[PDB]
């Protein structure tokens, strides 16, 4: 489970999704950004497994 924290100016929230990999997992999450307008800066974590967008 790989976490993404989209912090925007209309939108704020979280979510989550089970992956084998990082790569895989940021493709499921640049589809969801993408999908509810959300364009922005990612950044990784990895010893919380966690992906933030700006």
């Amino acid at each position: 489970t790989y976490k993404l924290i989209l912090n925007g100016k209309t939108l704020k929230g979280e979510t989550t999704t089970e992956a084998v990999d990082a790569a895989t997992a940021e493709k499921v999450f640049k589809q969801y950004a993408n999908d509810n307008g959300v364009d922005g800066e990612w950044t990784y974590d990895d010893a919380t497994k966690t992906f933030t967008v700006t």
